[PDB]
């Protein structure tokens, strides 16, 4: 039962949930990886990792992925949540130096992950392990594109560090541009490709229908996160959330901002429904009779199907994951799964 302010009847009726058959093994394997890479204290792994639903989130998204690809994506994604927690704690504790050094190491490790597999900072070592495995699936050009996108993500996290230490809430348009990077829209879009076994040519993945469908799936994910994570974020003095930009810069009340964010999320859905028709027509056109055409057609179709699956996976994740259950915490400003 989804809270009325967060309920999206269109998702519930028209975006049926999917689950990858590897999910049971994925759940345990990622938990063991968090333990073995020392990315969370052992007691917090035992108590909270399964309830955080990070593997469920990816298993409801990259359907069809080879099991090894899904494992790498799930480990990376769990790493990414831990990194968001580290960034938050560095801000709260004023650790500008520790953050700057981590930022620098992530840039270096992203270009040379093998050199960082045993780094003294386990967060860097964990990042490097997941990235080295993601780099083993597709040609170096895909790896270069993932790296180019994630260098930009790291710098967006640095900008968030600047904003929060200075108490600056970005304007709405500034926020929307920044959120495409902090939510890592283009990373999740990149990762559709190893999940369907094909690096797409630029001419295919830049087709306007593929680009627009990919954008809308990610805007929904990020803004629905903003809608559902607003209570934890207000309680933790987070400033990055579309609702906060609207309350601060447009003088909306909390109820008005929640309504405006919900309307924007709803529009992502119906805009996606329109463009999905064009993206699937494009998939059909690629099947021109040749072997290569069949390959590209099947890959685009699988990727657009996963852009759809992201809507339902993100929707239910926010109601299942312990990450957002601020009402259950003794200290609303300090989530119990974070290392404080
Ligand atoms: C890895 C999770 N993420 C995305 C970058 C950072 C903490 C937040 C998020 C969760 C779920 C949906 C959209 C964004
Ligand atoms: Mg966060
Ligand atoms: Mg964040
Ligand atoms: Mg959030």
């Amino acid at each position: 039962a989804v809270p009325p302010s967060l309920r999206l009847p269109v998702i519930e009726a028209a975006f049926p949930r999917q689950l990858h058959p590897y999910w049971p093994k994925l759940q345990e394997t990622t938990r063991t990886w968090l333990l073995e890479k020392r990315l969370m204290p052992a007691d917090k792994v035992e108590e909270y990792a399964d309830g955080l639903c990070y593997t469920d989130l990816m298993a409801g998204y990259y359907l069809g992925a080879p099991d090894e690809v899904l494992q790498a994506i799930a480990d990376y994604s769990a790493w990414f949540f831990v990194w968001d927690d580290r960034h938050d704690r560095d801000i709260v504790h004023g650790r500008a130096g520790a953050w700057r050094r981590l930022r620098g190491l992530l840039h270096t490790a992203l270009d040379s992950p093998g050199d960082h597999l045993h780094h003294e900072d386990t967060l860097v070592a964990g990042f490097a392990d997941s990235v080295r495995r993601l780099y083993a699936f597709l040609p170096a050009t895909w790896n270069a594109r993932f790296a180019r996108h994630f260098h930009t993500v790291i710098e967006a996290y640095d900008r968030e560090f600047h904003n929060r230490t200075r108490g600056i809430v970005p304007g709405v348009e500034e926020y929307l541009e920044l959120r495409r990077l902090t939510s890592a829209h283009w990373i999740w879009t990149d990762l559709l490709e190893p999940s369907s076994g094909c690096e797409l040519p630029d001419a295919v993945r830049k087709h306007p229908a593929y680009r627009r469908a990919a954008l809308l799936s990610q805007e929904f994910a990020a803004w629905y996160n903003d809608l559902c994570s607003l209570p934890k974020e207000i309680a933790g003095d987070e400033v990055h959330n579309l609702g906060i930009s609207l309350i601060t810069h447009h003088s909306l009340t909390l109820e008005e901002a929640i309504g405006e964010v919900r309307r924007r999320v709803e529009e992502c859905i119906t805009e996606f429904l329109a463009v999905e028709r064009d993206a699937l027509r494009f998939a059909d056109e690629l099947a021109d009779g040749t072997v290569r055409g069949k390959e590209l057609s099947g890959a685009v179709r699988a990727n657009v199907g996963n852009m759809r699956n992201w809507f339902s996976s993100v929707y239910w994740f926010h109601h299942e994951s312990g990450r957002y259950m601020v009402d259950s915490w003794d200290d609303r400003s300090t989530p119990p799964y974070v290392n404080n």
